[PDB]
């Protein structure tokens, strides 16, 4: 059977949640997201694959005295949005970019209740920032920046050992978007990818290199 949901401290007021799903043609896929604590309030950065793991994640932090103020999804794939329907049914505010919500809608999936558009957005002013580097892994991928800890959640945009599933990717744009990502957050202390281990700012370098190499290889 599949591994249980994992919750691990990464830094002060910052936890990594890891959930697991069997995906056809991929085998068992790990997915990392974060839980960010601001005072006594918690923010989900990406939901687990399932409502079950989302519920478990929420209860773990609620049982420890944290109010769940919201979740934000970094792109539309279920690995980031799987728990939105369950969160909505609990009246926990869900966030996604306008484009992410359009893509959820187009696929007949439940949308987040709050949307944002533009290159930058503060989910929490001075604490949790959202940034759109451009198309890459998907047209809508965004990253999440924690300035106080210098932690960058790169999600499925960060792909140091190969680009992974290209079904919705924009291979033409990814090098440019990754370049933009590298400049803005080159000083990242920690970078958290969706499907591999936490690294440092070099993960931005490797992603850029992998993207460049993928576009060339496609020609
Ligand atoms: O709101 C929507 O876009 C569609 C897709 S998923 C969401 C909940 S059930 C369905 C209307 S019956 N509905
Ligand atoms: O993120 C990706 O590129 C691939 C690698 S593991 C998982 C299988 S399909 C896609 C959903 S985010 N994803
Ligand atoms: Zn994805
Ligand atoms: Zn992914």
């Amino acid at each position: 059977s599949l591994p249980d949901l994992k919750i691990e401290k990464l830094d002060e007021g910052v936890y990594v949640h890891t959930s697991f799903e069997e995906v056809n043609g991929w085998g068992v896929v790990p997915k990392h997201g974060l839980v960010v604590l601001v005072n006594a309030e918690a923010y989900l950065i990406d939901t687990p694959f399932t409502a079950k793991d989302t519920e478990k994640l929420v209860t773990w932090f609620v049982e420890r005295g944290y109010k769940i103020k919201g979740s934000i999804s970094s792109h539309f794939h279920s690995d980031s949005t799987g728990g939105i329907e369950w969160l909505n049914s609990r009246s926990i505010p869900t966030y996604a970019s306008e484009l992410t919500n359009e893509l959820l809608k187009k696929d007949g999936k439940v949308q987040a209740t709050n949307s944002f558009s533009g290159v930058n957005y503060w989910l929490v002013k001075n604490k949790i920032e959202v940034f759109y580097p451009g198309p890459g892994h998907t047209p809508d991928n965004v990253v999440v920046w924690l300035p106080e800890r210098k932690i960058l959640f790169g999600g499925c945009f960060i792909k140091p050992y190969g680009l992974g599933n290209l079904g919705d990717a924009n291979i033409e744009a990814w090098p440019k978007s990754a370049k933009l990502l590298k400049s803005k957050y080159g000083k990242a202390k920690l970078v958290v990818p969706s499907h591999s281990e936490v690294g440092d700012a070099s993960l931005l370098k490797l992603t850029l290199e992998q993207a460049v190499k993928g576009l060339n290889e496609s020609k």
